[PDB]
């Protein structure tokens, strides 16, 4: 074997050796190339190059030498020290170039920052044939210092290797000195030198070494540490080092140990939560944590790092290595391309001449071929290149480039007179609706008028443009920086439509836009119509009701019993709107028919409308029998059920119905019973008459509670309520198809149930945390005891009060809405509803029976958050977010323990074993300090000082000095390892149990500080606004996430995207990362005092609202009737999860992942900016919308991150990511104050964006009637025209038809005490017009 060592070493030996031979004989290659292709004014090429000839010319004679040395192959018993010494006075050479290259590096660095001289130089390098993305020039001209600091490195490698009998070591050892003072006497290889050899020393260190050498790849440390990992099912705690290209992580234990590195480029970067724990984390919690791939192993592992700080330092270094390489290598081939491209052009319109025309039209008949000989004889000749393989290298490469082809697009590019074709002569070789939509918006948004009304050859042309003016206006606000910029937009705009001379030019020639030109039929109504939408779900056959036509009007046929429509309410004899929202009264009967026909094949849960009014009047036989209904409420009584399969059916009875009289009898303010009396039922008997009967309930609330707990005619008024008054409209498409812009007011259906249930969860939340409280505080001082005990009766107090609003608020059920308060009054149910909400719709129908499109985009309404009747907060909050982590940390801690008990049951072998055994007790270690340190932080330092007058069993000085025990446990546990593991398990319990003790404390004294310092009033109100605006979300989410379902909502449809895609890509896009909220705030706060409050209190709320989390879970009803979404909550403030229950077809189409319920985020975004002109306190005020602003575009700003980030995870996207980029330099320009002129288009803008993204929309105002009206119709109108193909000729057609003919009037219609007004100097896009 020993023989077998030394022919090891032998080896060793002829392997420096022919490294020594290939590096070399590269190096001549490199010199060969440069002076072959280089060698613009001469000057310069000298300057860069210097004296590379004679360099290369020494190389030359010591390769040879070195040749014949090996003659004929390389062997074990040559000599080279010789060869080293005799050219030791020829490296001489390297000193001048050394000397010479700063100023060639700088001049090189002088030629990249001119295009052409860079280009020429690439072009260049092409010609050869060495693909110029592989190296660029700055590595060759560097690379002397390299050889000649390597050399010394190469001379003192083989000396090691060297024999013992190989009289060859003290000469190469004395040539290795040679070459180390050469370097020495130049300070410039000195570093390069000292680089290496200190990562040569490193590298030392290293045992069991694989793979090529550090040096080689590698230049710089960039971080070094220790790291967890987990792999194979099993954890390996492992140190990782970092280098260029390089991640190295040894076996620590020379002090460390070759387990295994990666490279860079196959290498991926992966992101977790902190909670998480899955197959790859073998089902352990990860904390601090991220993925990295190995492709090379294809196979992954986490690495979790001590702390955050950690953490975040090693995902900046790794970034920043990643980013700056991937900037450098795209930059390189980006300007590769575009000059290729740029040289093919000049050269192809070159060849395109009559002069030596090479292009032509031979022989099938080949069209402008060219063949590859005459095209390089002619670029030769013109004396560009200088060799025929220079050319034909050139010319592959612009086949290659995607420039030229072969006639055939069989062969490449060769000498030979091939026929070869360009891709122009084959003929083989967007962002203008949103550039002008923005364009208009922004113009006429401004104060000072600047698109005005001009006189022109002495006759005044109304809202004209002078194209100068728009062009300096362009340059005003940095959106175009040379008039060329500005020139070619408005050639644009003028091909596209939107403005056009009075009669584009960059003179004073005066332009207007046809939009004006409608001001000074496209867009219209059919009719206004109100509908109550019944959700009807698929039955044994059929959906439940037939059709028929009347007054050719698509009408009921009839409603067979015991019918799903007779679950929701469907009569005989009521004209239809939509089926499926898809229009049938622009139809023929026929279409109808097949639109059922089709919703059935498809098994759709149907949402139509229809055409019920304001009153009824109803007639019910009245047998001596059973009521075969109920009531409740002395308050108007509203029907509160009604049998199935009954008359009251027949009769048209409904649930939700809120009777107003009866046989000419007034009852809209008596009781129950006298209604209830006028029955014969009741007469006969008072609560006995209700006969078996599957009960159908308004709201969920009750139902389930009915439910739980049960375990000769007469003539009604029934006044309804949650109706919609839809209204149509009608368009033609700039594709000139046809449309139907079916816009709808909704009120919330489920809206009720949800502040009902959300109070609930509430009261138990108090009442558990009074329930706790008071236990722990049972067990001076006492007067302290008894004001927290009056505090806790305080909070039972409100516990009752929210009860009580509870049963409040199960009882009305009308008006639909709550009615903006015009006077103060205690609190009451109605005060936590959403003042004054609706769900402004919109759909289109259009063909692509034949194929339709769909869409939908939601837009809520409500008012500022309505209530009449810091530091010490974010203390609170401080100690709610400490008591939370301590308590998440001591359950997964807990978990983690039984994991590592049950894997010393396991242990109960080889040392891998213990080893395993080892990294994961110092994985526990790890947690109980980060435990420890989150117990001493300086919010529990304040909460024992608060609690320093109760007493206590434990002190901070007593918890302080607990560390040194706690480092006592850990050192009990290492002598328990060293003894013996079977006393590890104990001393685990031991201070996994003694540490929970210390957790108790702290969180007894946390709830102790929170209780000394809370008060009741301003939670109260706090709680109150946040559920508006919760309540606003939830409704809202609802609504856009039951589109989804559809398969209806789509915000992209400018890609010509099926509505199917659009909807999985969005959902799955939630599922994710969640969704975004828009509050578009239009609140005048330098107005009225009262709505700055109100804003400050809806921004704190959302920040709060952030921490809100929804998740999924099915639910199967057959007893309400027209709501999918029985919502739900538990939970508490913190963390409420939030349950859209949802049903079965509407859980399916739920992507893979949430079907298990998981947590969809939700993050906040608020802007604001008065409408009206602006005209120390108000400039406060302004600050708040500055920062408002400022918040809201930075967090949106990361999840435009995070979705860019999704998407590359998960080509088309370049248009509308770039569209984005540009939105969101937009957006920055407006918050940034940088040096009115801005007006207001600041909302239209943001509202595209939002749009555009997955956002479901929301907006909020003053009042709710007329300063959010005109912003929801400007923003339907723009999306319509940049969506489905309007002309933007009609724009503010529509922006004022909407603004005064529509729904939006209905808002006025049902609310007549509000007090409000249009605004009075708004921009002209908002004043009606
Ligand atoms: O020593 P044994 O008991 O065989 O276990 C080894 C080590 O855990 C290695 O981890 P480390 O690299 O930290 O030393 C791991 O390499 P990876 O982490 O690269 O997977 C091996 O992965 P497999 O070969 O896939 O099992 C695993 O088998």
């Amino acid at each position: 074997a020993a023989a077998r060592e030394s022919e090891r070493q032998l080896r060793l030996r002829l392997c420096v050796l022919n490294e020594i031979l290939g590096t070399e004989r590269d190096y001549v290659g490199t010199l060969r190339f440069l002076q072959s292709a280089f060698l613009l004014t001469e000057e310069n090429v000298k300057v860069l190059f210097s004296n590379i000839e004679d360099i290369l010319e020494v190389h030359k004679d010591f390769l040879a030498a070195l040749e014949y040395c090996l003659h004929p192959e390389p062997q074990s018993q040559h000599e080279l020290g010789n060869v080293f010494l005799k050219f030791k006075d020829k490296f001489c050479v390297y000193e001048e170039y050394c000397s010479n290259h700063e100023k060639a590096l700088r001049l090189l660095v002088e030629l990249n920052k001119i295009p052409t001289v860079r280009a020429f130089l690439l072009s260049c390098m092409l010609l050869g044939g060495r693909k110029t993305t592989d190296i660029p020039l700055e590595g060759y001209l560097l690379s002397p210092i390299q050889r000649i600091c390597k050399y010394p490195l190469l001379l003192k490698e083989l000396a090691k290797r060297t024999p013992g009998k190989h009289p060859d070591h003290p000469a190469v050892q004395s040539a290795l000195q040679a070459m180390k003072t050469v370097c020495s006497n130049i300070n410039e290889t000195k570093r390069q030198m000292e680089k290496l050899e200190a990562l040569e020393q490193l590298q030392s260190h290293i045992e069991g070494w694989e793979g090529s050498n550090l040096t080689d790849i590698c230049t710089q440390l960039l971080l070094q540490g220790t790291l967890l990992k987990i792999s194979a099912g099993n954890i390996q705690e492992r140190a990782f080092f970092l280098f260029d290209n390089l991640l190295v992580y040894c076996k620590r234990k020379s002090l460390y140990i070759f387990r295994g590195r990666i490279n860079t480029e196959v290498m991926e970067v992966e992101n977790v939560e902190d909670g998480t724990a899955d197959y790859h984390s073998n089902g352990y919690t990860v904390t601090n944590g991220w993925k990295i791939h190995n492709t090379a192993k294809n196979k992954w592992f986490v690495c979790m790092a001590k702390t955050a700080e950690e953490k975040q330092k090693w995902l900046d270094a790794i970034i920043r290595e990643r980013e700056q390489r991937e900037s450098l290598k795209l930059g390189m081939e980006r300007d590769a391309y575009v000059m290729i491209a740029e040289k093919g052009e000049k050269l192809y319109h070159m060849m395109m001449n009559k002069k030596v025309n090479l292009i032509k039209d031979r022989r099938s008949t080949v069209p402008k071929c060219f063949l590859g000989n005459e095209f390089v004889a002619w670029l030769l000749e013109i004396g560009e290149i200088s060799k025929t393989e220079e050319g034909v290298n050139l010319g592959q490469a612009l086949l290659e480039n995607g420039i030229i082809h072969h006639v055939s697009d069989k062969h490449q590019f060769k000498n030979e007179q091939v026929m070869y074709r360009f891709r122009y002569d084959d003929g083989t070789y967007e962002d203008i609706m949103s550039k002008g939509v923005r364009l208009y918006c922004r113009l006429h948004s401004l104060y000072t008028p600047v698109i005005k009304d001009r006189d022109y050859h002495l006759k005044t042309y109304k809202s004209v443009l002078p194209g100068s003016k728009l062009v300096d206006w362009l340059l005003a606000q940095g959106d175009c920086q040379t008039r060329e910029e500005a020139v070619a937009l408005g050639v644009g705009l003028c091909n596209n439509g939107f403005m056009h001379h009075v009669l584009f030019r960059d003179e004073s020639q005066y332009f207007r836009f046809h939009a004006d030109e409608e001001m000074e039929n496209d867009f219209k109504l059919v009719e206004n119509i109100l509908a109550k939408r019944l959700l009807i779900l698929p039955q044994e056959e059929d959906y439940g009701f037939d059709i028929e036509e009347k007054n050719k009007a698509v009408v009921v046929k009839s409603v067979q019993r015991g019918s799903l429509a007779e679950v929701a309410g469907l009569q005989v004899g009521r004209k239809i709107y939509s089926i499926n929202e898809d229009l049938v009264f622009l139809r023929p009967f026929s279409e109808v028919e097949s639109i059922l026909n089709q919703s059935f094949c498809s098994r759709r849960p149907l949402r139509l409308l229809v055409a019920t009014k304001a009153k009824e009047i109803i007639k019910i036989p009245d047998q001596p029998d059973t009521l075969c209904f109920q009531i409740r409420g002395a308050a108007p009584p509203y029907v509160y059920a009604v049998g199935r399969g009954s008359e009251a059916m027949a009769a048209g009875l409904c649930a939700g119905q809120c009777i107003l009289k009866v046989n000419g009898s007034n009852v809209m303010n008596d009781g129950a019973p006298e209604v209830l009396e006028h029955f014969q039922a009741f007469r006969s008997r008072r609560e006995e008459a209700l006969g078996l009967y599957q009960w159908i309930y308004h709201t969920h609330e009750d139902a389930q509670e009915a439910r739980a707990s049960q375990e000769p005619m007469v003539t009604l008024t029934v006044d309804n309520v949650h109706l919609e008054h839809g209204v149509v409209y009608e368009y033609v498409s700039t594709a000139g198809v046809r449309c139907h812009v079916l816009e709808k007011i909704v009120e919330p259906r489920g809206c009720f149930g949800l502040t009902a249930k959300i109070l609930e969860a509430f009261a138990a939340n108090d009442s558990v945390f009074v329930e706790n409280c008071r236990r722990l505080m049972a067990l001076p001082h006492f007067e302290f005891r008894n004001i927290c005990d009056t505090k806790l009766e305080s909070i039972g107090q409100r516990i009752a009060c929210y009860q009580e609003f509870a049963a409040q608020l199960k009882s009305r059920v009308s008006p639909p809405f709550k009615q903006a308060p015009l006077e103060p009054h205690p609190l009451c149910g109605l005060d936590f509803c959403p003042t004054n909400c609706h769900i402004n719709l919109m759909e289109v129908s259009y063909p692509k029976l034949n194929p339709m499109s769909y869409t939908q985009h939601c837009i809520t309404t409500m008012a500022a958050p309505s209530w009449k009747c810091q530091e010490d907060r974010e203390i609170q909050d401080a100690y709610l977010q400490l008591f939370t982590k301590l308590d998440v940390a001591l359950k997964e801690m807990k978990q983690y323990v039984t994991q590592i008990n049950r894997l010393l049951s396991t242990i109960t072998i080889p040392s891998d074993k213990q080893d395993k055994l080892h990294g994961c007790l110092e994985h526990l270690f790890n947690q109980v300090d980060s435990i420890n340190a989150l117990l001493k932080g300086p919010v529990m330092s304040r909460a024992f000082e608060e609690t320093k007058h109760f007493p206590m069993n434990h002190s901070l000085q007593e918890f302080k000095q607990k560390e040194e025990c706690t480092i006592r446990g850990r050192s009990l546990i290492q002598i328990s390892i060293q003894e013996d593991p079977w006393n590890l398990p104990n001393s685990i319990k031991t201070l996994v149990d003694n540490i929970q003790r210390y957790v108790e404390d702290g969180k007894n004294q946390l709830l102790l500080a929170l209780l000394k310092c809370t008060d009741t009033e301003l939670q109260l109100r706090r709680d109150a606004i946040f559920c508006q605006a919760l309540v606003a979300a939830v409704c809202t989410f609802s609504e856009q996430l039951l589109a989804a379902l559809g398969y209806r909502y789509n915000n992209n449809g400018e890609y010509e995207e099926s509505s199917r895609d659009a909807s999985r890509k969005w959902l799955e896009q939630v599922a994710a990362t969640g969704v975004l909220l828009h509050c578009q705030s239009l609140l005048s706060p330098a107005t009225v005092k009262e709505e700055r409050t109100m804003l400050e209190d809806i921004w704190v709320t959302l920040s709060e609202l952030d921490n809100v989390t929804f998740s999924f879970k099915q639910l199967d009803e057959n007893y309400v009737a027209n709501t999918n979404v029985f919502y739900h909550i538990e939970g508490s403030r913190q963390a409420l999860k939030v349950i859209f229950y949802l049903d079965s077809y509407h859980f399916s189409k739920l992507p893979s992942r949430l079907e298990g319920g998981a947590s969809l985020r939700l993050h906040t975004a608020l802007f604001t900016k008065v409408l009206e002109n602006v005209e120390p306190g108000s400039q406060a005020a302004e600050d708040l919308q500055q920062d408002i602003n400022a918040q809201s575009l930075e967090k949106v700003q990361q999840y435009y991150r995070k979705l860019r980030a999704f998407y590359l995870e998960r080509d088309q996207l370049i248009r509308p990511i770039n569209a984005l980029d540009e939105l969101c330099r937009l957006m920055k320009s407006f918050v940034h104050p940088k040096p009115g002129s801005v007006g207001a288009g600041l909302i239209p803008i943001s509202s595209e964006l939002c749009y555009r993204l997955g956002a479901c929309q929301m907006v909020m105002c003053g009042t709710g009637m007329q300063r959010s009206t005109l912003s929801v119709s400007l923003e339907q109108a723009a999306i319509l025209a940049r969506s489905h193909g309007l002309l933007p000729k009609c724009i503010m057609q529509a922006t004022d038809i909407m603004r005064k003919q529509g729904p939006r009037v209905e808002i006025l219609a049902k609310n007549l005490r509000v007090k409000d007004q249009m605004p009075q100097g708004a921009p002209r896009l908002y004043r009606l017009c």
